[PDB]
């Protein structure tokens, strides 16, 4: 049971507008679809600086700073977004299919090597290394090779940093210094990878355009590299953590969903076959898998929502909310309200079937409007590639004792590490 589950009880009991404490700050959780549409779908409402200070700096160390997630002032964010947007064109994402295929295939062979049916493997960790290996190469041109046992300190540094964000937001000498040491380590990797890119361009090398290209470009007239490093850390973390968490939750759920797995296997067989490389066009045709990933997001959204600063006293669903109040919007909460979803605890991918009305402002795992996930299509593409490959080659069985609950760190993720034993598909 996480804090979001408490918010859900209160949304259900006390209605569509409810004053709550979150990250030790006062806020009003707003759960009507009409309010979601009103506040997220208009550029008039912007993020609440107060609620994002916990990402901007941690334990007296700059982290996300004023990067793309944590920048709340419209015009300023709009300056970065417009530039960084180019790195996410249809043609830019198509060019990444190689990275996604490579890392996915590497993942599967490591797993196939352990596929005896008695070797416990943490799918949470495995999926974390994959997501990080994908992001690092795709966004920055660098190989972290975590799948191959490499970069243990970097890995540890991300682990501690996320724990840092958590404790910061929820009220021991050593962990305090480790978190500071991890954050500094992280921004240091940043300058080195930035250093590497600039030096390569100073030797007149042809570097294919990526995310780093656009983050450098967004920081032209900068007295220092701090903005760029804000955006470096932003992408490094945002660009793998929630993707790994989404994947972990999907694998965990599917382990107790044998009929759904058969449909998925049946579908993977038709569209890709035993083919090794997935083409861009292959993704679109994996429609039942798309429905299952959507349904995984409804029940288990890694990023549970967002805040919008309400500048003036306003009437929200017959409720007078005082000005300068942070509005909380929770896709986690709405997804679990029987008011919006019939039998809400039932994992049913048929909810997203062809022909079913799309949810109207009751489902937003990538948020909505101008502050929506810039990485949506990136994430959706990479996770489809990863799952497709797993569904081709492997079957998982959750190790007895493995629980299905959640935890909240910087994001939602499984409470248990999704320990599985594996067999080749068919065994
Ligand atoms: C399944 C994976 C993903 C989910 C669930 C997810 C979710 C979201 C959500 C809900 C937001 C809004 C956060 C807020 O209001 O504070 C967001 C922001 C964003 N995400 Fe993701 N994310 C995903 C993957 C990615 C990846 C792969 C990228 C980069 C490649 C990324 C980059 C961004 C960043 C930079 C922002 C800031 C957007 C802006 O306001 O300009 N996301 N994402
Ligand atoms: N892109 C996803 C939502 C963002 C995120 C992940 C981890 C920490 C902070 C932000």
């Amino acid at each position: 049971r996480v804090l979001q589950d408490v918010f859900l009880d209160w949304a259900k009991k006390y209605g569509p507008v409810v004053r709550v404490n979150v990250f030790h700050k006062t806020s009003v959780i707003v759960t009507s679809p009409e309010s979601v549409k009103k506040f997220l779908m208009s550029t008039k409402y912007n993020k609440d600086s107060k609620m994002y200070r916990a990402l901007q700096t941690v334990f007296g160390e700059r982290l996300f700073g004023q990067g793309l997630v944590s920048e709340c002032n419209y015009e300023r964010w709009h300056k970065q977004r417009r530039v960084i947007d180019l790195a996410f064109s249809r043609s830019s994402l198509v060019s990444l299919m190689e990275t996604f295929n490579e890392k996915a295939e590497q993942l599967v062979e490591i797993l196939e090597a352990k596929a005896d049916g008695q070797t416990p493997v943490s799918m949470q960790d495995m999926l974390t290394y994959t997501a990080m290996d994908i992001l690092a190469k795709a966004a920055f041109g660098m190989e972290t090779s975590m799948l191959l046992g490499a970069q243990k300190p970097l890995s540890q540094a991300v682990k501690l940093m996320l724990e840092g964000i958590t404790a910061s937001r929820n009220t021991k000498r050593k962990q305090l210094r480790e978190v500071r040491e991890s954050i500094r380590f992280l921004r240091q990797v940043g300058r080195d990878w930035v250093q590497r890119r600039r030096e390569a361009l100073k030797r007149g090398e042809e570097v294919p355009a990526d995310i780093l290209t656009q983050i450098l470009k967004a920081e032209e007239g900068a007295q220092d590299d701090e903005g760029l490093l804000d955006n470096f850390v932003t992408f490094f973390i945002a660009g793998h953590e929630t993707s790994a968490n989404h994947l972990a939750f999907t694998v965990m759920e599917l382990s107790r969903q044998p009929e759904i797995v058969a449909r998925l296997q049946a579908e993977v067989d038709e569209v890709i076959g035993s083919k090794r490389y997935l083409d861009f066009e292959d993704l679109g045709r994996l429609q039942y898998l798309s429905q299952v990933l959507k349904e995984s997001l409804r029940l288990y959204p890694p990023a549970w929502g967002t805040f919008r600063l309400l500048e003036e006293e306003t009437l929200i669903d017959g409720v007078r909310v005082p000005g300068n109040t942070p509005l909380l919007f929770s896709t986690y909460v709405m997804g679990r309200m029987d008011t919006y979803f019939e039998d809400p605890l039932t994992f049913n991918p048929d909810r997203f079937g062809p022909g079913a009305p799309k949810p109207r402002f009751t489902y937003f795992p990538f948020s909505l409007g101008h502050r929506s996930c810039i990485g949506q299509q990136f994430a959706q593409m990479e996770v489809k590639v990863v799952m497709a490959k797993l569904l081709q080659r492997l079957e998982f069985r959750l190790v007895p004792g493995q629980r299905f609950g959640l935890q909240e760190q910087a994001t939602l993720k499984p409470l248990d590490p999704v320990l599985c034993t594996l067999r080749p598909r068919g065994w």
